[PDB]
């Protein structure tokens, strides 16, 4: 019982990201699934919007699927804010493990109340702090920069207590940002700061893998609950394909993108074996101040379930 239709996939990174490519994958994915009647159209790089626009063209039905960090999640679902916590996850096997287990569940099952669907979680990544102001070694070197954030009261809560002006800003209007000088600097993963070129006009990279962010693999609700039995197997059979071929390929590209940025001589920097833990006391009040906007319940789960995987 599938009947042939057009699939509307938005996102916000460039198509040729690891995401980007894994959209492509899972639009082949569904295409072979359905005998070519269920026909994936990707519009990548910001055409549909950024992720906020994103979320509510799912919640109205404009949209069919999407990827978009947690961050803008935390907007409809506080909880999801837990995500913008530094140094949550050791490493990316913690992070599928969490994300893939009953913390990472509970929180996509609060999606279908706001109208969405939590297909799986897909990997944005460690986050790296770029900027064009000075050099960035020491948690003295982020004080007073201007640094954009996902527009998130977590976000902006920690990196204000980590000395930064943030400012919260769409992903889509970010490069301009940037290369205007509006705003000194960034944090994105690699491999997103290689594909948006933001390197182009950021001197400046510290390997800080502060945040880990993970991507919701979105369905709409409305336009899901439409379908057939046999056309969300489709959908969701394409989804675990496209998961495993997307983190794959994250991992991979953060290691080429690593490499790229090298040997493009960005002048790269890192934070000390102290630096680091002089950061960790900065924000431990702080995160302590945040559980309360995020829910204890989860910040403490999370937190749990994070100690476990390790
Ligand atoms: C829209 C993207 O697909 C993603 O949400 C974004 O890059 C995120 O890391 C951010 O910096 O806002």
């Amino acid at each position: 019982d599938i009947k042939p239709r057009i699939i509307r996939f938005g996102y916000g990174l460039a198509d040729d990201s690891p995401t980007g490519k894994a959209s492509a994958h899972f639009a082949e994915v569904v295409s072979k699934l359905s005998d070519g009647k269920m026909k994936v159209k990707t519009f990548g790089n910001g055409a549909l919007g950024p992720d906020e626009q994103l979320i509510n063209s799912l919640i109205s039905g404009s949209g069919e699927i999407t990827f978009v960090s947690t961050a803008p999640i935390a907007s409809l679902i506080p909880e999801f804010g837990v995500f913008d916590l530094p140094f949550l996850f050791d490493n990316e096997k913690v992070a599928d493990t969490v994300l893939d287990g009953p913390e990472g569940k509970k929180l996509l099952d609060k999606l279908p109340a706001k109208g969405l669907i939590g297909l799986n979680y897909w990997e944005n990544g460690f986050r790296n702090i770029t900027n064009s102001r000075h050099e960035i070694s020491k948690l003295d070197d982020i004080g007073g920069i201007k640094l954009r954030v996902m527009q998130n009261q977590v976000a902006l809560s920690v990196f204000k207590g980590l000395g930064a002006n943030a400012i919260p800003m769409p992903f889509t209007e970010l490069f301009t940002a940037l290369e205007t000088k509006t705003v000194d600097g960034q944090e994105n993963p690699l491999s997103t700061i290689q594909t948006s070129k933001f390197y182009e006009v950021q001197p400046y990279l510290t390997l800080s893998n502060h945040v880990y962010t993970p991507f919701v693999f979105l369905a709409s609700k409305k336009w899901f609950d439409q379908l057939s039995q046999d056309e969300k197997d489709v959908i969701t059979q394409a989804a675990a394909d496209s998961q495993a071929f997307q983190r794959k390929a994250s991992r991979q590209g953060n290691e080429d993108a690593l490499k790229y940025l090298k040997e493009h001589n960005v002048k790269v920097a890192e934070f000390s074996t102290e630096e680091r833990e002089k950061i960790r006391e900065k924000v431990a009040p702080i995160v302590e101040s945040l559980k309360a906007k995020i829910g204890k319940e989860t910040v403490e789960g999370v937190l749990d379930a994070a100690k476990k995987a390790s």
